[PDB]
Protein backbone atom coordinates (compact mmCIF):
# COMPACT_ATOMS: atom_id res chain seq x y z
CA UNK A 1 0.00 0.00 0.00
CA UNK A 2 0.72 3.47 0.13
CA UNK A 3 4.25 4.92 1.49
CA UNK A 4 3.70 6.62 4.94
CA UNK A 5 6.56 9.99 4.02
CA UNK A 6 5.75 11.24 7.95
CA UNK A 7 8.92 13.70 9.11
CA UNK A 8 9.98 12.53 12.51
CA UNK A 9 11.86 15.57 13.94
CA UNK A 10 14.34 15.35 16.22
CA UNK A 11 14.79 18.24 18.04
CA UNK A 12 17.67 19.09 20.97
CA UNK A 13 17.16 19.05 24.80
CA UNK A 14 18.95 22.79 24.70
CA UNK A 15 15.86 24.20 22.49
CA UNK A 16 12.60 23.32 25.14
CA UNK A 17 11.92 24.86 28.39
CA UNK A 18 10.04 22.89 30.70
CA UNK A 19 7.85 25.18 33.07
CA UNK A 20 5.46 22.81 35.41
CA UNK A 21 3.72 19.08 35.59
CA UNK A 22 0.74 18.97 34.26
CA UNK A 23 -0.08 15.23 34.93
CA UNK A 24 1.85 12.26 36.66
CA UNK A 25 0.99 8.51 36.35
CA UNK A 26 2.21 4.99 35.10
CA UNK A 27 2.82 6.52 31.54
CA UNK A 28 5.35 9.01 33.26
CA UNK A 29 4.91 12.53 33.23
CA UNK A 30 3.67 15.26 31.50
CA UNK A 31 5.09 18.57 31.56
CA UNK A 32 4.18 22.14 30.57
CA UNK A 33 6.66 24.05 28.69
CA UNK A 34 7.97 26.34 25.44
CA UNK A 35 10.24 25.08 22.29
CA UNK A 36 12.60 27.75 21.56
CA UNK A 37 14.68 26.72 17.67
CA UNK A 38 17.82 28.25 17.25
CA UNK A 39 17.43 31.61 15.58
CA UNK A 40 14.02 30.93 14.93
CA UNK A 41 12.90 34.04 17.33
CA UNK A 42 9.36 31.70 17.90
CA UNK A 43 8.79 30.10 21.41
CA UNK A 44 6.13 27.78 20.91
CA UNK A 45 3.52 26.13 23.64
CA UNK A 46 4.34 22.31 24.67
CA UNK A 47 3.49 19.47 26.44
CA UNK A 48 6.56 17.36 27.01
CA UNK A 49 6.54 13.67 27.87
CA UNK A 50 9.31 12.14 29.73
CA UNK A 51 9.69 8.38 30.86
CA UNK A 52 14.83 5.52 34.09
CA UNK A 53 15.84 3.85 31.63
CA UNK A 54 14.26 0.56 30.39
CA UNK A 55 14.51 -1.32 26.65
CA UNK A 56 10.38 -2.02 27.25
CA UNK A 57 9.57 1.54 28.05
CA UNK A 58 11.56 2.46 25.05
CA UNK A 59 9.70 0.58 22.59
CA UNK A 60 6.21 1.55 23.80
CA UNK A 61 7.19 5.07 23.55
CA UNK A 62 8.59 5.29 19.97
CA UNK A 63 5.20 3.21 18.78
CA UNK A 64 3.62 6.15 20.10
CA UNK A 65 5.93 8.56 18.57
CA UNK A 66 5.41 6.21 14.77
CA UNK A 67 1.48 7.05 15.07
CA UNK A 68 1.32 10.50 16.25
CA UNK A 69 4.08 12.08 13.85
CA UNK A 70 1.80 10.09 10.96
CA UNK A 71 -1.57 12.13 11.34
CA UNK A 72 -2.29 15.39 10.08
CA UNK A 73 -5.78 16.73 10.76
CA UNK A 74 -6.88 20.03 12.55
CA UNK A 75 -9.34 17.80 14.85
CA UNK A 76 -6.28 15.37 15.88
CA UNK A 77 -3.46 15.61 18.13
CA UNK A 78 0.29 15.67 16.50
CA UNK A 79 3.47 14.47 17.42
CA UNK A 80 5.91 18.07 16.97
CA UNK A 81 9.13 16.09 17.81
CA UNK A 82 11.27 14.07 20.02
CA UNK A 83 14.23 14.02 22.03
CA UNK A 84 16.81 11.31 21.90
CA UNK A 85 17.45 11.77 25.85
CA UNK A 86 18.67 8.88 28.10
CA UNK A 87 14.55 7.75 28.38
CA UNK A 88 12.86 8.92 24.83
CA UNK A 89 10.58 12.19 25.08
CA UNK A 90 7.67 12.90 23.14
CA UNK A 91 6.89 16.99 22.39
CA UNK A 92 3.63 17.43 21.46
CA UNK A 93 1.52 21.28 20.76
CA UNK A 94 0.14 21.99 24.26
CA UNK A 95 -3.65 21.61 24.32
CA UNK A 96 -3.84 24.53 27.14
CA UNK A 97 -7.49 23.81 28.22
CA UNK A 98 -6.93 20.02 29.37
CA UNK A 99 -9.03 16.95 28.33
CA UNK A 100 -12.94 17.55 27.37
CA UNK A 101 -13.95 15.15 30.24
CA UNK A 102 -12.44 17.22 32.81
CA UNK A 103 -13.30 20.62 30.94
CA UNK A 104 -16.85 19.72 30.79
CA UNK A 105 -17.07 18.96 34.97
CA UNK A 106 -15.08 21.69 35.95
CA UNK A 107 -17.68 24.26 33.23
CA UNK A 108 -20.44 22.57 33.17
CA UNK A 109 -22.88 25.88 33.94
CA UNK A 110 -21.32 27.67 31.22
CA UNK A 111 -21.40 24.83 28.56
CA UNK A 112 -23.91 26.24 25.99
CA UNK A 113 -26.11 23.72 23.06
CA UNK A 114 -23.52 25.29 20.25
CA UNK A 115 -20.55 24.37 21.71
CA UNK A 116 -21.77 20.73 22.68
CA UNK A 117 -22.73 20.44 19.25
CA UNK A 118 -19.59 21.63 17.85
CA UNK A 119 -17.54 19.37 19.86
CA UNK A 120 -19.54 16.15 18.21
CA UNK A 121 -18.80 17.53 15.16
CA UNK A 122 -14.93 18.34 15.72
CA UNK A 123 -14.90 14.80 17.12
CA UNK A 124 -16.61 13.40 13.69
CA UNK A 125 -14.01 15.21 11.85
CA UNK A 126 -11.32 13.71 13.19
CA UNK A 127 -12.28 10.62 13.40
CA UNK A 128 -13.56 11.04 9.66
CA UNK A 129 -9.49 11.31 9.09
CA UNK A 130 -8.87 8.37 11.01
CA UNK A 131 -11.01 6.15 9.00
CA UNK A 132 -10.18 7.53 5.52
CA UNK A 133 -6.51 7.27 6.78
CA UNK A 134 -7.66 3.66 7.87
CA UNK A 135 -6.57 3.78 11.29
CA UNK A 136 -9.06 2.17 14.31
CA UNK A 137 -8.59 4.72 17.60
CA UNK A 138 -9.72 1.56 19.71
CA UNK A 139 -10.11 3.86 23.01
CA UNK A 140 -12.25 6.79 22.34
CA UNK A 141 -13.73 8.25 24.70
CA UNK A 142 -14.08 12.69 26.28
CA UNK A 143 -10.35 11.52 27.94
CA UNK A 144 -9.14 10.87 25.00
CA UNK A 145 -10.37 14.62 23.70
CA UNK A 146 -7.55 17.25 24.10
CA UNK A 147 -9.01 21.07 24.13
CA UNK A 148 -6.66 23.52 22.32
CA UNK A 149 -9.64 26.32 23.18
CA UNK A 150 -12.63 25.87 23.73
CA UNK A 151 -14.19 26.18 20.22
CA UNK A 152 -11.27 24.17 19.06
CA UNK A 153 -10.42 20.07 19.89
CA UNK A 154 -8.35 17.41 18.80
CA UNK A 155 -8.42 13.63 19.76
CA UNK A 156 -5.55 11.94 20.88
CA UNK A 157 -4.47 8.30 22.53
CA UNK A 158 -5.50 6.81 19.28
CA UNK A 159 -1.07 6.02 19.32
CA UNK A 160 -1.79 3.28 21.48
CA UNK A 161 -3.60 1.20 18.84
CA UNK A 162 -9.81 -2.48 28.38
CA UNK A 163 -12.20 0.43 28.28
CA UNK A 164 -15.38 -2.30 28.61
CA UNK A 165 -18.06 0.74 29.48
CA UNK A 166 -16.61 2.56 25.73
CA UNK A 167 -16.61 -0.28 23.79
CA UNK A 168 -18.72 -2.52 21.27
CA UNK A 169 -20.69 -5.48 21.52
CA UNK A 170 -18.05 -7.27 18.89
CA UNK A 171 -15.08 -5.38 20.59
CA UNK A 172 -16.05 -6.95 23.97
CA UNK A 173 -17.23 -10.87 22.83
CA UNK A 174 -14.63 -10.89 20.63
CA UNK A 175 -11.75 -8.65 20.25
CA UNK A 176 -13.07 -7.13 16.84
CA UNK A 177 -12.05 -3.62 16.30
CA UNK A 178 -13.63 -1.75 13.32
CA UNK A 179 -14.42 1.83 12.54
CA UNK A 180 -17.76 0.73 13.34
CA UNK A 181 -17.44 -0.11 16.62
CA UNK A 182 -15.23 3.91 17.01
CA UNK A 183 -18.65 4.48 16.01
CA UNK A 184 -19.86 2.87 19.30
CA UNK A 185 -17.27 4.59 20.93
CA UNK A 186 -18.11 7.98 20.24
CA UNK A 187 -21.82 7.58 20.88
CA UNK A 188 -20.53 6.90 24.42
CA UNK A 189 -18.12 10.34 23.93
CA UNK A 190 -21.29 12.05 23.11
CA UNK A 191 -23.22 10.46 25.90
CA UNK A 192 -19.95 11.85 28.30
CA UNK A 193 -20.31 15.45 26.68
CA UNK A 194 -24.50 15.94 27.12
CA UNK A 195 -24.14 14.70 30.72
CA UNK A 196 -21.32 17.73 31.39
CA UNK A 197 -18.72 14.24 32.48
CA UNK A 198 -21.42 12.00 34.50
CA UNK A 199 -19.69 8.30 33.76
CA UNK A 200 -21.49 5.66 31.51
CA UNK A 201 -23.13 2.64 33.45
CA UNK A 202 -22.07 4.04 36.73
CA UNK A 203 -21.43 1.57 40.04
CA UNK A 204 -22.38 -1.36 37.62
CA UNK A 205 -19.23 -3.76 37.77
CA UNK A 206 -17.40 -3.95 34.02
CA UNK A 207 -17.51 -8.10 33.66
CA UNK A 208 -21.51 -7.18 33.53
CA UNK A 209 -21.78 -4.65 30.70
CA UNK A 210 -21.70 -7.71 27.92
CA UNK A 211 -25.30 -9.34 29.73
CA UNK A 212 -26.70 -5.72 29.53
CA UNK A 213 -26.37 -4.83 26.00
CA UNK A 214 -27.27 -8.32 25.04
CA UNK A 215 -30.64 -8.12 26.70
CA UNK A 216 -30.85 -4.56 24.81
CA UNK A 217 -30.31 -1.70 27.49
CA UNK A 218 -28.29 0.96 26.84
CA UNK A 219 -27.38 4.28 28.40
CA UNK A 220 -30.32 6.69 29.51
CA UNK A 221 -31.59 9.77 27.34
CA UNK A 222 -29.41 12.88 29.26
CA UNK A 223 -32.17 15.49 30.23
CA UNK A 224 -30.88 18.16 27.69
CA UNK A 225 -31.34 16.40 24.98
CA UNK A 226 -33.82 16.00 22.44
CA UNK A 227 -34.74 12.56 21.11
CA UNK A 228 -33.33 13.72 17.74
CA UNK A 229 -29.84 13.78 19.16
CA UNK A 230 -30.22 11.15 21.54
CA UNK A 231 -31.81 9.06 18.17
CA UNK A 232 -27.94 9.19 17.25
CA UNK A 233 -26.52 8.05 20.09
CA UNK A 234 -29.16 5.02 20.10
CA UNK A 235 -28.16 4.47 16.44
CA UNK A 236 -24.07 4.48 17.29
CA UNK A 237 -25.18 1.26 20.04
CA UNK A 238 -26.86 -0.73 17.07
CA UNK A 239 -25.29 -4.43 17.40
CA UNK A 240 -25.62 -5.01 13.50
CA UNK A 241 -22.05 -2.29 12.89
CA UNK A 242 -23.14 -1.82 9.40
CA UNK A 243 -26.49 0.16 10.76
CA UNK A 244 -24.69 2.50 12.68
CA UNK A 245 -23.99 5.85 11.10
CA UNK A 246 -20.86 6.87 9.53
CA UNK A 247 -18.61 9.66 10.79
CA UNK A 248 -19.29 11.33 7.28
CA UNK A 249 -22.61 11.04 7.99
CA UNK A 250 -22.28 12.10 12.01
CA UNK A 251 -20.59 15.40 11.03
CA UNK A 252 -23.60 16.02 8.39
CA UNK A 253 -26.29 15.71 11.35
CA UNK A 254 -24.58 17.31 14.00
CA UNK A 255 -23.40 20.20 11.74
CA UNK A 256 -27.21 20.75 10.86
CA UNK A 257 -28.00 20.87 14.52
CA UNK A 258 -24.91 23.62 15.20
CA UNK A 259 -27.02 25.94 13.00
CA UNK A 260 -29.86 26.11 15.42
CA UNK A 261 -29.08 24.68 18.58
CA UNK A 262 -31.64 25.40 20.86
CA UNK A 263 -34.14 22.91 19.06
CA UNK A 264 -31.77 20.24 19.38
CA UNK A 265 -30.40 20.89 22.97
CA UNK A 266 -32.60 22.29 26.28
CA UNK A 267 -30.02 24.14 28.89
CA UNK A 268 -30.98 26.13 31.75
CA UNK A 269 -29.56 29.93 30.57
CA UNK A 270 -28.42 28.92 27.52
CA UNK A 271 -28.36 32.25 25.87
CA UNK A 272 -26.14 33.77 28.78
CA UNK A 273 -23.48 30.84 29.07
CA UNK A 274 -19.88 32.20 28.08
CA UNK A 275 -16.86 30.44 27.35
CA UNK A 276 -13.03 32.12 26.64
CA UNK A 277 -12.51 33.22 22.72
CA UNK A 278 -9.77 33.99 20.30
CA UNK A 279 -12.27 36.56 19.39
CA UNK A 280 -11.99 38.09 22.84
CA UNK A 281 -8.78 40.24 24.49
CA UNK A 282 -6.92 39.39 27.55
CA UNK A 283 -7.46 35.64 25.39
CA UNK A 284 -3.52 35.43 25.43
CA UNK A 285 3.35 33.04 32.24
CA UNK A 286 6.82 34.97 31.82
CA UNK A 287 7.86 36.50 29.41
CA UNK A 288 5.00 36.21 26.13
CA UNK A 289 6.61 37.97 23.44
CA UNK A 290 7.33 36.26 19.97
CA UNK A 291 4.63 32.46 21.12
CA UNK A 292 3.40 31.27 18.37
CA UNK A 293 0.85 27.76 18.22
CA UNK A 294 2.11 25.21 16.82
CA UNK A 295 -0.10 25.16 14.03
CA UNK A 296 0.90 28.47 13.10
CA UNK A 297 4.82 27.35 13.07
CA UNK A 298 5.99 25.22 9.92
CA UNK A 299 8.94 24.62 8.18
C1 LIG B 1 -2.16 19.12 27.97
N1 LIG B 1 -1.60 18.51 26.76
N2 LIG B 1 -1.31 19.21 25.58
C2 LIG B 1 -0.84 18.37 24.70
C3 LIG B 1 -0.77 17.11 25.27
C4 LIG B 1 -1.26 17.20 26.55
C5 LIG B 1 -1.36 16.06 27.49
N3 LIG B 1 -0.83 14.90 27.15
C6 LIG B 1 -0.87 13.83 27.95
N4 LIG B 1 -0.25 12.63 27.60
C7 LIG B 1 0.56 12.46 26.46
N5 LIG B 1 0.48 11.43 25.66
N6 LIG B 1 1.43 11.52 24.65
C8 LIG B 1 2.16 12.67 24.80
C9 LIG B 1 3.23 13.23 24.07
C10 LIG B 1 3.75 14.42 24.48
C11 LIG B 1 3.24 15.08 25.61
C12 LIG B 1 2.23 14.54 26.36
C13 LIG B 1 1.65 13.32 25.96
C14 LIG B 1 -1.56 13.95 29.16
C15 LIG B 1 -2.15 15.18 29.48
N7 LIG B 1 -2.03 16.19 28.62
C16 LIG B 1 -2.81 15.07 30.83
C17 LIG B 1 -2.03 15.93 31.84
C18 LIG B 1 -4.28 15.53 30.76
O1 LIG B 1 -2.77 13.67 31.18
C19 LIG B 1 -1.83 13.01 30.31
Amino acid sequence: EAPNQALLRILKETEFKKIKVLGSGAFGTVYKGLWIPEGEKVKIPVAIKELATSPKANKEILDEAYVMASVDNPHVCRLLGICLTSTVQLIMQLMPFGCLLDYVREHKDNIGSQYLLNWCVQIAKGMNYLEDRRLVHRDLAARNVLVKTPQHVKITDFGRAVPIKWMALESILHRIYTHQSDVWSYGVTVWELMTFGSKPYDGIPASEISSILEKGERLPQPPICTIDVYMIMVKCWMIDADSRPKFRELIIEFSKMARDPQRYLVIQGDERMHLPSPTDSNFYEEDMDDVVDADEYLI
